[PDB]
């Protein structure tokens, strides 16, 4: 009776159809049928992303592709645990309030100017998003933005409160492209091609440094009237208490080890997934230093995304085991040889940068990263490029709300019009397809 | 400065000490030192049970016992997922309120007699604990018990209102011994020795059927004055609404497949961990039938216990890989050959039935199930008996509060005295050491 129950029944139909009617070797048929089923279920979201994630292995198992335990072992990939480490580190500095003090101390560095207010609100929302989350950084910044934009309260003077709102809703998403913790897509790419933390930082941090100015510029050079106004610094100030310095010390030490993981590990006996060990060590320090309780981390952690990761890796392996990756490589051979690698990575970047407006950031990465990384592997090219590209572009949702939670968080402020966002995002999208295809060309040799 | 920070530093000391001073082959030294370390950390709970669980693999990995991915793969054992299935099934019937309707419908079957009120309160707390939880069943029953024991309000007539509180807090723990879902210890045993759902039911359900009467009898023939009183059925009645019949249908179907798993699976192609597939199927049906949302399952699920399961299996494998199981088997060879299997399982049943009063039921199972199962395996005896025994006896916490959450839940009713419980529990413990050593002898050939 409900829309989604219908999308589900239509997808079951589509599967049965493709299964019986496709004229290929059985394994390719099964792999294609499964790929389509999941693709639909994840783009429509008729079932929750996490339930479809759980649906992947139970199919693999019933259709004999894998044995139950082999299929489940995917959900314990080391990147999943690294991400759980970043979740506990965020839980820590939130329960401790080190995000509030990092907001105030930087925000009150601007003495009383709305000019240098919003610029620090974006630089903070971004710097905080590198480590915490996106939905969380945006929902945490919203009160500080509405707090600042209350002196210029005139909402007949609207264009101030869209520049300063959409700015943070974008600064959180751009800040999520800086490190392996931040947005799930990065983790799905890292799990697919086997990236370390410092590897994905060598990629994403440059792209974030470039895209945050370009995005503020684009919001600016629409309708910005904010070189005027004054500050209302209204609330109790902050002060470093029972080891907010401890939370900082652990955080700092952890991020240090994450950056210098390559030489420390090489000069330690070369452990297997050093970054994951560091993340679990973080959880341990944070628990021994008494600084955060487990109930906190259990609330903060989005276990549904951790299950998603696994479902995505399982899908990748289903495509390999069934040969659907080699089959699609053969089917695209003539197209990719008639196109350039420029053309290709432009088509990819565009396709995702716009698909992410209609569907979930992570659902889109979870679908496209496997397919592309595995086809690229069937072409015998290093899948890193396509995977990182897709993962970055999936976090470039700027048009309508519903694209990402930050958009619908700053949108529910009953002020910003649908059309305004729909056309600033339409400019920033092309801007990114540009910046991305550029950098992806420079990171070649 | 804090108690637990000291317990931790003293345990790190104990480890370093045992490590340097024990005079055995290096692997046995490392395995023993680790066993002691974890043992302490889990019995004292200086760190949260789940943080110790995470501590097990990071040690195994740094001390070269396993590779990071091998050690982590333990956290994706199929029993973990079966338990997550039972968590989603509980989330479903709680969010749906089918536990309230099952309480009301049975409670209002007793017309107006306090005699047949408390007896049905115990039969319900027990039947519900089979599937839901223990801490949860107790906290959900407390308002219904205080609701009934409000007509006999006289708390100078205390021993009525203590009998029914301790009564239900015991019916929850005994009901937790009936099925693989219920109490984690059962799941840790099932994960260690490889039990199916219908296997652990063939064991525990008899024991619960026996132990619930014996426990009501023992509470009765202390100070029971309840053949008097009348009922106050005060609250809005219940009625089967938007598919509480659906939730019932799925529940029933799931439990049916779990019971009949052996022939269905044999007559299906013999899938590997069928019960786990049934549990994930439950999560899927419950999501397609729209009957429960994922946010609900994410709140209900105790992800910390699911991580514990894994850490405990990892410990077991550390004992095997280091040969500490064979070493302790050799060290106990003369003791166990000078003892009978009666003597042995009496010492075990006693030891745990009383250790479980001082430390967490599941922390106790996670520690003792590995050590014992693996030593029994070095003696080449089927480890099932000792493991199931330990798991049942660990759920036989009846004395002080703090033993189990149900005890401390009915204890916080600012009414039941410390001494009263300490001596009903002191009788019920021996009663169990009896019943258990008995049944454990009958289940031999
Ligand atoms: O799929 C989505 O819509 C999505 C999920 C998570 C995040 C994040 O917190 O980084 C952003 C977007
Ligand atoms: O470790 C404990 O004290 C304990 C944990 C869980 C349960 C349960 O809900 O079955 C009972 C007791
Ligand atoms: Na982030
Ligand atoms: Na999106
Ligand atoms: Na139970
Ligand atoms: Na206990």
């Amino acid at each position: 009776l409900h829309r989604n129950s219908l999308i589900v029944l239509a997808d079951v139909a589509l599967f049965l159809a493709l299964y019986h009617f496709l004229p290929f070797e059985h394994n390719v048929v099964l792999g294609i049928s499964m790929l389509a089923f999941i693709a639909v279920l994840w783009l429509t979201e008729a079932l929750h992303v996490t339930v479809t994630a759980i649906l992947v292995p139970v199919m693999a198992v019933f259709f004999g592709i894998f044995e139950t335990q082999a299929a489940l072992n995917n959900f314990a990939n080391s990147i999943i645990f690294l991400f759980l480490g970043g979740f506990a580190l965020a839980a820590a500095m939130h329960h401790q309030g080190l995000d509030k003090v990092i907001a105030d101390k930087v925000l009150a560095m601007a003495q009383g100017k709305m000019s240098v207010a919003v610029f620090m609100l974006f630089g903070v929302t971004a710097l905080l998003s590198m480590w915490i989350s996106n939905t969380a950084t945006a929902a945490m910044m919203l009160p500080l933005v509405l707090g600042v934009l209350s002196k210029v309260d005139a909402d007949k003077q609207r264009s101030t409160y869209v520049f300063v709102l959409l700015g943070v809703a974008y600064s959180a998403s751009i800040g999520g492209i800086a490190t392996l913790v931040g947005s799930p897509p990065n983790a799905i790419a890292a799990a697919e091609v086997g990236l370390s933390f410092t590897d994905w930082m060598k990629f994403g941090l440059p792209t974030a440094m470039m895209m945050l100015p370009m995005a503020i510029a684009i919001l600016y050079f629409l309708l910005k009237p904010t070189l005027n106004g004054m500050f209302e610094l209204d609330r109790a100030p902050v002060n470093w208490d029972k080891g907010k310095v401890v939370t900082l010390g652990i955080f700092g030490l952890t991020v240090f080890l994450w950056i210098f993981s390559s030489p420390i590990n090489a000069a330690l006996g070369g452990f297997k997934s050093f970054d994951t060990l560091v993340a679990l060590g973080a959880i341990l320090m944070l628990s021994f230093a008494r600084v955060v309780h487990w109930k906190e981390i259990q609330k903060t952690a989005d276990w549904g995304v951790l299950l998603l990761f696994g479902g995505g890796l399982c899908l990748s392996n289903v495509l390999k085991q069934t040969g659907t990756s080699v089959f699609l490589a053969n089917a695209l051979s003539d197209m990719v040889s008639h196109m350039g690698i420029f053309v290709v990575i432009l088509v990819v970047a565009t396709f995702v940068v716009f698909l992410t407006e209609f569907a979930s950031n992570t659902a889109s990465a979870a679908l496209l990263i496997p397919v592309f990384a595995t086809v690229a592997e069937a072409f015998g090219m290093s899948p890193v490029l396509l995977s990182v590209l897709i993962a970055v572009a999936a976090s470039c949702a700027f048009m309508l709300p519903v694209a990402t939670p930050p958009n619908a968080i700053v949108f529910a402020s009953g002020h910003i019009k649908q059309s305004e966002m729909m056309r600033v995002g339409l400019y920033l999208n092309i801007a990114c397809i540009g910046l991305l295809t550029a950098i992806a060309m420079l990171f070649w040799q």
